[PDB]
């Protein structure tokens, strides 16, 4: 019989026939399509059902009718006010709190809604419902259908359709005004070709995209704009005959892009403005105190003046913004009101330190001087205050007029946030004010304190040196200048990553000192939750408080925890002997006859389980997950109803059986049997086991094929897995009320009947299966065996049908089908319904368009959403009607919220919980566990809100699908398609909370517009929290990066200098004797002791932040083996040996990040091999010329990185897999083969030629001698050497190149070996009269080959890029020199690399070692081939030793190009040139001079 609570009881205010009336008539008069009524009809029903079942029915409907359209939560009343009736202002008011007017026309609305009679409220609710379901793939643009909504009831209302007796043929709302919009969306993709559509691939700022397609409704002046075909506007027509012609504007002309957005660098400057100001200014201040080398007044001015950067800042966001919305769009005129008041700013700020920087230099105003010097200090410390809080987007609101709009964007769908009132604001605040509290202060300490002394020294001496031939000595006269700005500079990022650091440690402190005040889980208390469970579960699982007839509170724990063991076993997991001792046995009462019950021995104090299967970790996290406060559930009489989803593309739904022999060695291992059956040797055994006693044909292969099937990753194990929700309810049905068994004891049959009337209409299971109408003929037997084993299970197809008339698109429905529909003739079910699209939905790219389709058969009033890869035990699956309490929705008392009086300041649901994310973060003695304890917390919260943010398990059906849909998917916007969704709800009104005792069980978009909302409007509470959880991740993995490669320029130039000085010894204790004892001499020892400083700062960021994602990569084991890796360091190296291991774990992740030579060189490249060769170089410099003491910390760093992904290959290492390898990669190498435009060219240009120069600065300095006392006429004029090396081997390129042309002119591949053959010996000759230059001298050689190879790529970096903006026979050249100049480049590094491996092969046993320690990291199912022909055999010895002895040769050749100079440097001895005039002294004068001109020397020049 039909829904048992609206109509079984007596109460109800209407009947089900008005219902049907109602619905009967809305359709006849409107057009809708006729089995998408019923469809709704049904739905309605469901949801008054389930809503009625914890409340008089009275109440039932009013709160649908008020949570759909009227009550505050709706969002009809939204858009009503905010579109319909303007009123968009004052509800920005009224958030920022927290006749006319807004009280006046709230009380009008409220009072209007409050006495309606209850079957207009029934009309109101079904029509709507009609629409909504009737509108295909429209339902992403929530505000058409109020607008659509809106037309429809002011039309019904009129006067005349009420006498026009005729009814409009079906489908006439599908085909009038719903086609022509999806005819629109899918014209701005999908260019019609002849006979068919293709991608259209315009750019991806030309094409409306559905947020930009209904945001047009939003406004009043943005429906004005709704011209009709004739020319006429819409609005110019009266509202009843409003509706009829909507069919015949046209929405071409009518659409615009609003966004726009552009160059990714730039949007970082407006988004997050207030990180910049709070970061750049205070770092600004710090300096401008304690440098005093540039009387009391300048300093405090200077400081003050510190405080203009803020409004600078914030004036080029202002300017940056002006180029994202449209000119006239909505909310404009404020951009300029706001330029105005900034520039006021600007002008008050830095107006009066003009006058008080030069106006005072000993003269009568010295009175006036310091007074306004503080005032103007404190004036700039408010502005920075000032500045950091009030956000961007609406700072200078209270000092505007009416105008027409306030604010930029619409503040009642874009700004409505949640407060957070109670406690947890209160929590907020003292994080966010220690954190800023202490980053502040040490890093005043360490940072700028520390950094006093240098600045006073490398800021006043002056080098003396003879210099060059074309400047003299004006350049390299002040090299300290340049060392003293680039180690400010290289400081100056490292500001920026102590942030992120002390956010990691203070949200630990603060979790584990919440986690243990609390005094929750003290430490560990392991042995009690064992002893203590039966009270657990008897409060926790069972729902008794309000069951009364209170009676034996035992026997009903038995008929729990004997079902979930059995449960296990059955699964063949435990002994038949293991359960017996793991269950209440049940003993008679030997005294009279009874039976009485016993517990198990295991249950209150012998191999309970095997081997730690895991059967244990079931058992023991179920345990421990009963100790957090779980609220109280409801009985299982009186739960509301939900469904499940689950998209399904192209899966397995069973592992077939040809699929589980196949071939045995001819992929990995053998059989697929044989390599389940040994993963899982104890089930195999219970299973054989258990098959004999079946036992005791094709079922045989179908347990086969299921037992395979529940293992392995299918679909037939989700749909079993999730099954569990409909026993855990049959389950708690019988136990709660067992007076429901008396009634029929001895039914069997009749017991169970109606156990399963239940459970069908409390949960509801569906799949979308797409293109379920062309699955081939052996998977469709798949699909139709499912219906047959779970009868109560839905699936929703697409369809399709020939065309009305030849030469049209065919149309297609969408049907579903049950598991009790009759069979036809063809095979296939007859569907229970079947609805009609206007097209083809399938659009985008991911799998949500797919939920879509079949979100319309959702009955419930609850979703849970998964993928097709869940597991959801059993266990976990009883507590399902406590985490649904997380709702706030089960325990309340109505309030008629249409009621006089009770404004909106003062009601309670304001803020719905939208959706539920669930758990996903799973889990010297006495110290250790405690220490590892602690450990785990700061793994553990790392990422408890990183991933954790908007991971979607449970959604708000009502809430969440009037406003949007579930998730979107669209060519134009790119978040994640995930996590669009958990932003989406936070900016529009709904609240976001997760549970704790529960299993889940599973940049490119900082471009986009919710980060613009989001960023520009939130209080700075949320804000910070905001960014450091994702943005703040991801820009910070590039400030270290790039803080890497500015402290390589630092080092050479520092190195360099220092390779040029006396150094005026200098002691560590007091050295406050200013003798200077060699007299005469220049000291630069502290400047570099600041070497040491640094490396030291930078592995502490980089150890933390790279110790929480070990064990969330490495939890399996790590605790056995301490033991023992501690036993190897009680005596062991201990602090050194912490540095050395403290290096392995980038090699480690690395590798399991990501096989011949060639094809992993060619993916590993240009982003990890190619700027650690550079790196390389530089660090090679700086440790010849000076060697600081801690320089080896970063050889080891360097080294791994580009030497790990060679040593954690598999078996490629032996001995001729090796040489074979090099057969392929010289074959693969002989055919390898390879203002709106001054944005681009300035975003790669400026950042590539800085470190050139810097590069180009050293090798100046450390040629011109210093300390050389000779005459003017002396130079070295060593910019030649640059010259002369840098251009002429692309010279070489050219000329070879046109006498390649010529001699075809006056066979392909040997021209190519030619070519190739010598572009790579003249890098190597070019590479050997450099070091001829420097009269054979290493030190001053290597700095010029690093400055050549800098400037090499700045030319075709920018030869390039200019000639793709801007001919053919030019451009074909270039691309020609760019590409065989590279190559020779590529080959050289690619050499080297399988070199430096010669004494790693030398030891007999290698890859034994090497197996153990890869099998270690991972299983693969290893296969080992011995397939050797004896004419394999030979050949393979035979052609393995030809290259093995041309691999030594080109090992010798380059070793000799080494040894030839280095053997000569003894043999020339007077000198390497004597030429003059221009060229003169060119190669490099010096070959025996001084550079100790001290001691008793008083005053020389030697200038
Ligand atoms: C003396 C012998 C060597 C002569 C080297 C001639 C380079 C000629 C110019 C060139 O090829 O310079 C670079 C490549 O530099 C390098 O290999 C530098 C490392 C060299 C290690 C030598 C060890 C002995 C091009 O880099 P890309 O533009 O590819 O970088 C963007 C991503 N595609
Ligand atoms: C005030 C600080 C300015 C820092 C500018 C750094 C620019 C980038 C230098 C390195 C670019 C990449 C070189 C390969
Ligand atoms: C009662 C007022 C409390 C204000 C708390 C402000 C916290 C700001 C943190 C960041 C400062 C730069
Ligand atoms: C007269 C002395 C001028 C010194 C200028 C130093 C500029 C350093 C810029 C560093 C940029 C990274
Ligand atoms: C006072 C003499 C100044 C000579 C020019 C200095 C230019 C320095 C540029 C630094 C770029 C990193
Ligand atoms: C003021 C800082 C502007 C943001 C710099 C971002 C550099 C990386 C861009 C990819
Ligand atoms: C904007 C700078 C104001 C300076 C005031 C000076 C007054 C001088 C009075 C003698
Ligand atoms: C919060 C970090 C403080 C570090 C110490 C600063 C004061 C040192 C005084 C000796
Ligand atoms: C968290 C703020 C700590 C302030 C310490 C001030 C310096 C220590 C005393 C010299
Ligand atoms: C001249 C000092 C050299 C020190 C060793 C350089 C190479 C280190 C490789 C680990
Ligand atoms: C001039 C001092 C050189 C010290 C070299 C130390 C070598 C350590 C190799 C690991
Ligand atoms: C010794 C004080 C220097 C200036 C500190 C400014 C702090 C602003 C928050
Ligand atoms: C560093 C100043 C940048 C200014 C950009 C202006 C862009 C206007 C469209
Ligand atoms: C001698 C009186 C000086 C007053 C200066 C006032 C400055 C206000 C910004
Ligand atoms: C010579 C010191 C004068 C300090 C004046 C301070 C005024 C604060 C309002
Ligand atoms: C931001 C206030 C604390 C840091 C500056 C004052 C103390 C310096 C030692
Ligand atoms: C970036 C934080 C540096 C902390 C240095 C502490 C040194 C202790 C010996
Ligand atoms: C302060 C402006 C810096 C702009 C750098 C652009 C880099 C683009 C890759
Ligand atoms: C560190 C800022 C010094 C400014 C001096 C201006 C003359
Ligand atoms: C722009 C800061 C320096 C001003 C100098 C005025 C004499
Ligand atoms: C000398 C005191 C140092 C304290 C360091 C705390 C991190
Ligand atoms: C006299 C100007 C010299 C500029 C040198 C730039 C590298
Ligand atoms: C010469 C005064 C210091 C200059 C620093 C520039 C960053
Ligand atoms: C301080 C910003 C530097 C950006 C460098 C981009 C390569
Ligand atoms: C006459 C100045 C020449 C400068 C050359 C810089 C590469």
């Amino acid at each position: 019989e039909p829904y048992p609570a609206w109509t079984a009881d007596s109460q109800s205010p209407v009947s089900i026939e008005q219902i049907e009336d109602i619905f009967i008539d809305l359709t006849n008069r409107l057009g809708f399509q006729r089995d998408s009524m019923r469809n709704m009809f049904d739905h309605f029903m469901v949801l008054l059902d389930s809503r009625s079942s914890r409340m008089s029915p009275d109440q039932a409907l009013l709160s649908l009718h008020a949570d759909y359209i009227g009550g505050d939560t709706a969002n009809y009343k939204k858009w009503y006010f905010a579109a319909q009736l303007d009123m968009d202002d004052e509800i920005g008011f009224r958030n920022m709190s927290l006749d006319n007017s807004l009280e006046a026309a709230d009380f009008r609305w409220k009072a209007k809604m409050n006495q309606l009679s209850p079957l207009e409220r029934v009309r109101h609710i079904a029509l709507y419902l009609l629409c909504w379901g009737e509108a295909n793939q429209v339902r992403f643009t929530a505000e058409c259908l109020c607008f659509i909504y809106k037309c429809a009831l002011d039309y019904l209302d009129s006067p005349l359709c009420q006498q026009r007796q005729e009814p409009m043929p079906e489908g006439d709302f599908l085909n009038r005004v719903i086609t022509p919009i999806y005819h629109f969306i899918r014209n701005q993709v999908y260019e019609i070709v002849d006979g068919r559509f293709v991608k259209r691939e315009r750019d991806h700022n030309k094409i409306v995209g559905y947020d930009d397609l209904n945001q047009l409704f939003w406004y009043p002046e943005g429906i004005a704009k709704i011209v009709l075909e004739d020319g006429t506007k819409l609005i110019e027509l009266p509202l009843e005959e409003r509706y009829l012609r909507l069919g015949d504007v046209v929405w071409d002309d009518v659409f615009f892009k609003t966004y726009k957005e552009t160059r990714t660098w730039l949007h970082l400057v407006t988004n997050f403005n207030r990180i910049w100001v709070m970061h750049i200014s205070i770092f600004w201040m710090y300096f401008a105190y304690n440098s005093p080398t540039f009387l009391a007044a300048y300093k405090w001015a200077s400081c003050a003046l510190g405080g203009t950067v803020a409004s600078l800042i914030q004036i080029v966001a202002t300017l940056c913004e002006w180029s994202f919305v449209p000119r006239k769009w909505a909310g404009a005129q404020h951009l300029s009101r706001r330029f105005w008041f900034l520039c006021i700013i600007f002008g008050i700020n830095l107006g009066p330190i003009i006058f008080v920087f030069a106006y005072d230099k000993d003269t009568v105003y010295s009175t006036a001087a310091h007074v306004v010097a503080a005032v103007m200090f404190f004036v700039a410390v408010a502005t920075i205050i000032f500045f950091s809080i009030m956000p961007l987007g609406g700072l200078f609101t209270s000092y505007m007029k009416k105008s027409t709009r306030r604010y930029v964007a619409s503040q009642t769908f874009t700004a409505a946030f949640a407060p957070l009132h109670g406690l947890d604001r209160w929590m907020s605040y003292l994080v966010w004010v220690t954190v800023f509290a202490a980053k502040y202060s040490e890093s005043y300490y360490f940072l700028v304190l520390s950094l006093r002394d240098p600045i006073r020294i490398l800021s006043t001496t002056a080098m003396r040196c003879t210099g060059e031939y074309w400047w003299g000595a004006v350049l390299c006269k002040v090299q300290p200048k340049i060392v003293l700005g680039l180690v400010i500079a290289t400081d100056f990022i490292l500001f920026f990553l102590d942030t992120y650091l002390w956010y990691i440690i203070v949200n630990t402190i603060f979790s584990v000192g919440k986690s243990f005040y609390l005094g929750i889980s003290i430490l560990t208390p392991w042995r009690n939750i064992f002893t203590r469970l039966p009270k657990r579960i008897y409060s926790k699982i069972l729902a008794t408080t309000d069951m009364e007839i209170k009676y034996k509170p035992k026997v009903l724990i038995s008929q729990v925890w004997n079902a979930i063991i059995i449960s296990m076993y059955r699964e063949h997991l435990l002994a038949i002997d293991h359960v017996q001792k793991l269950l209440y046995h049940q003993v008679p009462s030997e005294i009279e006859g009874k039976r009485t019950l016993r517990a198990p021995t295991f249950f209150v104090s012998t191999e309970f389980f095997p081997r730690d299967s895991e059967a244990e970790r079931r058992i023991s996290f179920f345990a421990q997950s009963l100790s957090t406060p779980i609220p109280e559930p409801l009985p299982v009489d009186n739960m509301p109803t939900f469904t499940v989803l689950t998209p399904h593309y192209a899966e397995r739904i069973l592992l077939s059986l040809r699929e589980i022999i196949r071939e045995d060695d001819q992929f990995s291992r053998v059989t697929l049997l044989e390599y389940l059956k040994q993963l899982h040797p104890v089930e195999w055994e219970c299973f054989v086991k258990d098959t004999k006693i079946l036992a005791e044909a094709p079922e045989y292969t179908l347990r086969t094929r299921i037992w395979a099937s529940l293992r392995s990753q299918t679909l037939y194990r989700t749909i079993s897995g999730f099954m569990n929700y409909s026993r855990a309810i049959k389950l708690l049905y019988r136990v709660e009320n067992p007076e429901i068994v008396q009634m029929f004891g001895g039914n069997a049959e009749g017991l169970e009947r109606e156990l399963e009337k239940m459970a069908r209409r409390k949960f509801k299971f569906l799949v979308s299966m797409q293109r379920l109408a062309k699955f081939k003929p052996h998977e469709l037997e798949n699909a139709e065996f499912l219906l047959r084993a779970y009868p109560d299970l839905q699936i929703a197809y697409l369809d399709e049908e020939p065309p009305l008339t030849e030469g049209e698109e065919p149309r297609i429905y969408s049907a579903l089908i049950d598991g009790h529909c009759e069979i036809l003739d063809n095979g296939r079910r007859r569907p229970k319904f079947r609805v009609q699209l206007s097209g083809n939905p399938i659009l985008g790219d991911g799998k949500s368009d797919n939920q879509n389709h079949a979100l319309i058969f959702y009955r419930g009033e609850y979703i849970q959403l998964i993928d097709a890869n869940q597991d959801n035990y059993l266990e976990e699956c009883l507590k399902i009607r406590s985490v649904l309490a997380e709702f706030e929705e089960l325990n309340v008392e109505q309030v008629n919220p249409y009621a006089p009086g009770l404004r909106y300041e003062e009601q309670t649901t304001n803020h719905p919980v939208a959706i539920v994310g669930a758990r996903e973060y799973i889990f010297v003695a006495a110290g250790k566990e405690q220490t590892f304890g602690t450990l785990f917390a700061r793994t553990l919260s790392q990422i408890g809100g990183k991933l954790h943010y908007g991971h979607p398990d449970f959604i708000n059906a009502t809430f969440m699908t009037t406003r949007g849909g579930v998730s979107k998917a669209q060519k134009g916007l790119h978040l994640n398609e995930d996590i669009y969704a958990g932003m989406n709800a936070m900016l529009r009104g709904g609240r976001i909370k997760h549970c704790e005792y529960y299993q889940c069980g599973k940049g490119e978009q900082m471009l986009s517009r919710e980060y613009y909302y989001l960023g520009t409007q939130l209080p700075v509470d949320r804000f910070l929290t905001f960014y450091y959880a994702h943005p703040g991740f991801h820009l910070n993995n590039l400030f270290i990066q790039l803080s890497l490669q500015m402290f390589m320029l630092t080092l050479v130039n520092l190195s360099s200098l220092a390779h040029e000085s006396i150094m005026c010894i200098y002691d560590r204790n007091k050295p406050k004797t200013d003798v200077l004892v060699p007299i005469g001499c220049y000291n630069f020892q502290p400047a570099v002791d600041w070497v040491r400083r640094y490396t030291l700062s930078i592995f502490i960021v980089f150890w933390i932040a790279f110790v929480p994602i070990v064990v969330q990569e490495l939890i399996e084991r790590g605790l056995w083996k301490a033991t023992q890796r501690f036993f190897c360091h009680l005596l062991s190296l201990s602090p050194m040996f912490e540095v050395f291991a403290g290096q392995i774990y980038s090699s480690a992740l690395l590798s399991d990040l990501a096989i011949p030579f060639s094809i992993l060189y060619s993916r590993f490249a240009g982003s990890a091999i190619y700027m650690g060769a550079r790196s390389m170089l530089m660090l090679l410099f700086g440790t010849v010329a000076h060697w600081q003491a801690p320089l080896l910390w970063f050889w080891a760093s360097l080294s791994s990185l580009i030497f790990a992904p060679f040593v954690f290959n598999p078996h490629q290492f032996a001995w001729e897999d090796f040489f074979l390898d090099y057969r392929d990669y010289i074959r693969w190498l002989s055919r390898g083969n390879n203002a709106h435009r001054t944005n681009l060219i300035m975003a790669e240009i400026i950042p590539c030629a800085i470190y050139a120069a810097g590069c180009f600065i050293a090798f100046t300095f450390i040629n011109a001698q210093t300390g050389v006392k000779t005459t003017d006429d002396d130079r070295v004029n060593s910019v030649l050497r640059i010259i002369i090396c840098t251009l002429a081997p692309i010279a070489v390129n050219l000329g070879v190149l046109f006498f390649c042309m010529g001699m075809s002119c006056c066979t392909g591949s040997v021209m190519a070996g030619i070519a190739h053959g010598v572009a790579v010996i003249v890098h190597i000759a070019f590479f050997i009269v450099m070091w001829v230059l420097e009269s054979f001298n290493f030190v001053r050689m290597l700095i010029g080959v690093v400055t050549c190879i800098q400037c090499q790529r700045l030319i075709f970096h920018c030869m390039t890029a200019l000639m793709l903006t801007r001919t053919q026979p030019s451009r074909e050249l270039t691309a020609k020199v760019i590409e065989l100049s590279e190559f020779a480049a590529d080959f050289v590094l690619g050499h080297v690399i399988l070199i430096c491996q010669l004494p790693l092969i030398i030891i007999p046993k290698i890859d034994k070692f090497h197996s153990i320690m890869l099998f270690w990291l991972k299983p693969s199912r290893q296969i080992r081939p011995p397939i050797y022909s004896l004419k394999q055999t030979r050949l393979r010895k035979r052609m393995v030793k030809k290259y093995c002895s041309l691999y030594f040769l080109v090992l010798a050749i380059f070793a000799g190009c080494i040894i030839g100079p280095a053997v000569a440097s003894a043999k020339i001895h007077k000198h390497i040139g004597d030429s003059l005039d221009g060229v003169v002294h060119n190669l490099f004068q010096p070959i025996n001079t001084t550079n100790n001109d001290t001691g008793s020397q008083m005053s020389t020049y030697q200038s």
